[PDB]
């Protein structure tokens, strides 16, 4: 059914990344449901770098195994990171995206910031 990976997200995630830069990142995930199908996100961690995460954004079904996710991080110059998360097991998801916009908070887009940068991971129910 459409809404079996949806079913499984409600509550805390541990998440794990790597982005495009060969930096890793560590926080967590919290999924909000707003009906069967669609999830508010919120988002904190640390990256690689020392730099906070701080992020929010939504989930919607998109098949029975994948959802697709749209985050704004305001810790990272309001950076936006789309992308979709496909079950992998009740208590694992895998994470595959990418992001652009004013990572440094400088107020200008540079040419690092101007395209999309890749970024994968996982989710670990906690
Ligand atoms: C661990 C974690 N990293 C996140 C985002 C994130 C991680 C990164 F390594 C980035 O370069 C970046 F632009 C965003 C996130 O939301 N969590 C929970
Ligand atoms: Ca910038």
């Amino acid at each position: 059914s459409m809404s079996r990976a949806a079913q499984l997200l409600p509550g805390t995630w541990q998440v794990t990344m790597t982005n495009e830069d060969g930096q890793t990142s560590q926080g967590q995930w919290h999924f909000q449901p707003r009906s069967p199908y669609t999830m508010d996100i919120v988002a904190q961690g640390t990256i690689s770098d020392g730099r906070p995460i701080v992020g929010y954004g939504k989930a919607t079904v998109k098949t029975p195994d994948t959802l697709d996710i749209d985050i704004t991080y305001p810790s990272l110059g309001n950076i936006k990171a789309q992308g979709q998360i496909t079950m992998d097991s009740p208590t694992q998801f895998k994470w595959d995206a990418h992001y652009k916009g004013d990572k440094d908070g400088d107020g200008y887009i540079s040419a690092a910031e101007a395209a999309a940068q890749g970024l994968t991971g996982t989710l670990q129910r906690q």
